[PDB]
């Protein structure tokens, strides 16, 4: 796709501090751009549009070449139209915003300048953030993590992209997303679908597969910290079925690891760390911070701070595991008691390590969840399995939870803020901030 400027395009401002192994963090200035996927696509002489509602343009898309030819991404109004807002070192994403239509949620990449991703390689360092999560009810998922795409959104690769990381093209992840209207160039017209429960939205005939470190994937009852591996480590077209991922009939038919090695408190049985009030470890109505360090291992470690008090990771047993760093040993002990084979057929933490130790871009979001109402991170999944069933309570939401146009319904002013977002040598990002 091409990039059209009917709406002009503007990146809200965002800074984060680097910080270093002397003891001192340096402020850097970055800025934040929505993904390609909400953007109005339309006609590159006119205000036709490409895709509306979930169908694209027969006319103007017979294919995903002469789409991607005949069609471009226009610019983002923020605020008004994507609940969209940064002051400083802080970013708000709002749920549903209503403009001439309504809005659900946003994906959010940090920009190095208005035309690159920012990259990190997390390998041997430490990534810290605050968040308020205290207006996400079940359902909601306020989204922190990183992910292994190229810092030109694809331009390099597919030059019929031309709008590029600007417009926020590029996107990948672990469930190879089919959902992406436009993918390597060309547009994801071929074979669509249009959702049957979502307005909006649809499936096509590829997707878009790459390694995804899921730091922060959370509400006010739930979080967990899940890596997930692929066979290819960055960005990598696939075709249909053979996709795999939650967009795809069969789930484990590709090259990722959709499921990961996920470390959740509350599943793993402290039911009391992490919640809404006094009664929690960690109190949900309060701001908090995340800190996630990447051992050269591949083993990753995890503390938090609230109100001046450090907690680690709890502890957690399972199987013969004992601890609380999430590690091989860990990984393993949650297939062998909870289930699965997936992030170990895909390498586990070694194959993961490959993508730490190169560059992977941060994502922020807030969604809700049109395929599973969000239940694997926050309720009982399957739904019909009791806390009987190893690992299958991940969380106190009601199995009845997570009605996307519920939620939306009743919602609509939830919101996600994540700020003061550090980034150094592990040890390095509690130092002052610069
Ligand atoms: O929060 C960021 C998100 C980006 O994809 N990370 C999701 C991350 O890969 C696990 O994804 C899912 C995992 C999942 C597991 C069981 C049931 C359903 C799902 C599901 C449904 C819809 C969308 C995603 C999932
Ligand atoms: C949960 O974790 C916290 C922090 O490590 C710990 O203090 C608390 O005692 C744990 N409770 C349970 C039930 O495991
Ligand atoms: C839940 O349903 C699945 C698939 O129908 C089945 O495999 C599983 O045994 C069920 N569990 C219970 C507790 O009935
Ligand atoms: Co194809
Ligand atoms: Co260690």
């Amino acid at each position: 796709q091409s990039a059209c400027t009917l709406q002009s395009e503007t990146h809200p401002p965002l800074t984060w501090q680097k910080c270093s192994s002397g003891g001192t963090c340096t402020q850097q200035t970055g800025s934040v751009v929505i993904d390609a996927n909400w953007r109005w696509t339309h006609a590159t002489n006119s205000s036709t549009n490409c895709y509306d509602g979930n169908t694209w343009s027969s006319t103007l898309c017979p294919d995903n070449e002469t789409c991607a030819k005949n069609c471009c991404l226009d610019g983002a109004a923020y605020a008004s139209t994507y609940g969209v807002t940064t002051s400083g070192n802080s970013l708000s994403i709002g749920f549903v915003t209503q403009s001439a239509q309504k809005n659900v949620g946003a994906r959010l990449y940090l920009m190095a300048s208005d035309t690159t991703y920012q990259e990190f390689t997390l390998l041997g360092n430490e990534f810290s953030f605050d968040v308020d999560v205290s207006q996400l009810p079940c359902g909601l998922n306020g989204a922190l993590y990183f992910v292994s795409m190229d810092a030109d959104g694809g331009v390099s690769k597919y030059p019929t992209n031309t709008a590029g990381a600007k417009y926020g093209t590029g996107y990948c992840d672990s469930q190879c997303p089919r959902d992406l209207k436009f993918i390597n160039g060309q547009a994801n017209v071929e074979g669509w679908e249009p959702s049957s429960n979502n307005a909006n939205t649809g499936i096509g005939g590829h997707g878009s597969c790459c390694s995804e470190m899921d730091i922060w994937e959370a509400n006010s009852i739930s979080e967990a910290l899940t890596p997930h591996p692929c066979t290819t480590v960055g960005q990598e077209i696939c075709e249909g079925d053979g996709c795999g991922g939650t967009y795809s009939d069969n789930r484990y038919g590709g090259t990722c690891d959709p499921d990961g090695c996920d470390w959740n408190p509350y599943r793993l049985g402290n039911t009391s760390f992490y919640g809404p009030g006094s009664s929690f470890t960690l109190d949900t109505t309060k701001k908090l911070t995340v800190v996630t360090q990447f051992e050269t291992s591949g083993a990753i470690n995890r503390y938090y701070v609230q109100n001046g008090v450090t907690f680690q990771q709890p502890n957690a047993e399972l199987g013969s595991y004992s601890g609380n760093e999430l590690n091989d040993d860990y990984c393993t002990a949650e297939e062998a008691e909870f289930g699965g084979s997936s992030f170990s057929d895909k390498g586990g933490l070694t194959q993961f390590k490959k993508a730490t130790s190169g560059g992977m871009v941060l994502v922020m979001s807030l969604w809700d969840d049109y395929y599973a109402n969000m239940l694997w991170l926050d309720s009982t999944y399957p739904t019909n399995e009791t806390s009987s069933t190893p690992g299958a309570v991940r969380g106190s939401c009601s199995t009845s939870s997570g009605v996307p146009a519920q939620v939306e319904s009743q919602s609509p002013n939830a919101k996600v803020t994540f700020s003061n977002i550090k980034f150094g040598p592990i040890g390095s990002t509690g130092n002052p901030s610069g």
